[PDB]
């Protein structure tokens, strides 16, 4: 396929076109309960523990690399999921900065659009840099998503595991960064879901939810 044309196709189809074709099973954004429903903005966050490329959302946030190009993790699910147009777009944007976003199609993904985000590398300890590049990660994302009039858009876990941003300090950025950038913005979303693989990020996150929403 060409990515031009397979992605002009994909962005003129509603979910009832786009669901006659899809590859795999899919998660409908109505099956994700709001975290107020799970117990004001507790109605426009949710967390969802599973399967990020399953999510049927405007966009899905890609924890992507300098190069565009894939990788192991969450990146490299999302790329066999959205099927090779998704690495020929990436390859046209040539790489992204950290603390920065790029928004693609997300062709063969039930999602419409995947933002790509690079994680800063914390090495050793945390630093000033790590952390406000970590919050402009969300911020850049949240820039597109408004951007692009996404209602739906779910976040994985930026920079923990390999890129080593330990897992409580990483949750407390970007629950901090969603609920400021709400406060402003919640009229122009419906929902954001922090996608969650791990049970130590889910456990970590449960405890927060209500500090930062409720």
């Amino acid at each position: 396929k060409v990515w031009r044309e397979e992605k002009e196709r994909l962005l003129k189809m509603t979910l009832e076109e786009r669901r006659k074709e899809y590859l795999r099973d899919y998660i409908p954004l109505n099956s994700i309960l709001s975290w107020k429903e799970e117990m004001s903005l507790t109605e426009k966050v949710s967390l969802y523990r599973g399967d990020i490329t399953l999510l049927e959302v405007d966009a899905i946030v890609n924890a992507a690399n300098a190069s565009l190009l894939g990788g192991g993790g969450v990146d490299g699910c999302i790329h066999r999921a959205a099927g090779p147009c998704l690495l020929a777009e990436c390859r046209n944007l040539n790489g992204c900065d950290t603390g920065h976003a790029k928004i693609t199609c997300g062709y063969d993904l039930p999602a419409k659009y995947v933002i790509h985000t690079v994680g800063p590398i914390a090495r050793g300890h945390i630093n000033g840099s790590h952390k406000e590049d970590l919050a402009n990660c969300y911020k850049s994302s949240l820039k597109l998503v408004k951007e692009n009039n996404i209602r739906s858009v779910a976040f994985p876990c930026i920079s923990t595991g390999i890129y080593g941003f330990p897992n409580e300090p990483a949750a407390v950025i970007a629950l901090n960064t969603i609920k400021e950038w709400l406060a402003k913005n919640h009229h122009e979303v419906d929902r954001i879901i922090f996608c969650v693989f791990l049970e130590v990020d889910f456990k970590i996150y449960k405890k927060k939810m209500n500090e930062f929403f409720s």
